[PDB]
């Protein structure tokens, strides 16, 4: 029950770029996952405002970031409006392909790989300092998922039996061996208070024995 | 048919502060309306991904910058998905109980009113440079309606009946009699390319007679 699926032409030509580009500057893939940890609290707050039978799935609106030295993960949990099936399918719920034109026109007329999350694909960013990539969400609409993908052209979605999650989007970055750096406390402390010290969700950093 | 509702007292304050608090970088609110607009462009194209049918009520995705010296009005148009009557009520689809409160912890660690966007709340930005805003909306899902406030503590919302939009969004600002700069053309077109120069729809600014 694991279905396989080919990225769209621009998607991977997207990923092929973030992956083979020579861009020292990676800490940034950080930033863009919280802040589309935030974007998905934000919108799960906003549903709530009207039916606040959406967070009997959780009430707590948070985000977990948890390094894991041994499997040399670095995983970001929230519990933010979590995605369909089919938002999973549809390139992670982003509008990929005209957001990956659009940021490569950006790229000739001077931009810089840091400014991907301008252009609505800064999930992507993940793979500046990951080898593989897994997505468990958990939509009050839908069964839970695991989506995931080494890049080279294709993706997996199974429905997860993992731990039920109740709502939201967990990423688990399988990081490549020289990005280990991702895993040490101090360095993730670093990028949190340098580029998203004014994220309106609490972050907590787990620390491992 | 005008309903007039009270703003949250969170939303007044915003209001209040971004009316009253001496600061001169005005220009950031077209930045923010053109955001905003941008997002909801991408919504809309999100949801076509899947039923094209969306886009029956407008093809072309886009924004326009109108400004008319008579009127002193500066107008952004843009045909995104569009707000209902419950959104515009709900602080026109914003969280901006939650987020006015993340700004202001933000202002007091040693943010500034520009940063107003990273907090959801990038439109009451528009009170930097208007006496009075207009917003009239059309959502593919519910009929026209105009929203209005000119702050003070209470904004109205009726049907409108003015020229239909087809669907989308317009946000009319009512310029203080000191901001007129904002309807000149080199000054419109100087603040699109500093702040606004990648987005990826395309903006057109008219020209007067
Ligand atoms: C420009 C943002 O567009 C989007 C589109 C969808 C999302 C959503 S809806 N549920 N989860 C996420 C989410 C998705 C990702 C990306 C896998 C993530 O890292 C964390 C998340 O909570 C957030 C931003
Ligand atoms: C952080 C953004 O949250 C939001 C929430 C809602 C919107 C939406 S849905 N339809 N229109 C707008 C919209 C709303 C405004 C603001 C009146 C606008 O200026 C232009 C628009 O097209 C966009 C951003
Ligand atoms: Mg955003």
């Amino acid at each position: 029950e694991v279905e396989t699926f080919a990225f769209q032409a621009e998607i991977a030509q997207l990923m092929s770029l973030i992956i083979n580009t020579f861009y020292s500057n990676k800490e940034i893939f950080l930033r863009e996952l919280i802040s589309n940890s935030s974007d998905a609290l934000d919108k799960i707050r906003y549903e709530s405002l009207t039916d606040p039978s959406k967070l009997d799935s959780g009430k707590e609106l948070h985000i977990n970031l948890i390094p894991n030295k041994q499997d040399r993960t670095l995983t970001i949990v929230d519990t933010g409006i979590g995605m369909t099936k089919a938002d999973l399918i549809n390139n992670l719920g982003t509008i990929a392909k005209s957001g990956t034109k659009a940021f490569m026109e950006a790229l000739q007329a001077g931009a810089d790989i840091s400014m991907i999350g301008q252009f609505g694909v800064g999930f992507y960013s993940a793979y500046l300092v990951a080898e593989k990539v897994t997505v468990i969400t958990k939509h009050n609409d839908d069964e839970q998922y695991a989506w995931e993908s080494s890049a080279g052209g294709s993706f997996t979605v199974r429905t997860d039996t993992g731990e039920p999650m109740g709502r939201g989007t967990k990423v688990i970055l399988h990081l490549k061996e020289d990005q280990t750096e991702y895993l040490e406390e101090r360095r993730i402390k670093e990028i949190v208070k340098k580029h998203s010290q004014f994220i309106g969700y609490p972050i907590t950093l787990f620390v491992e024995k």
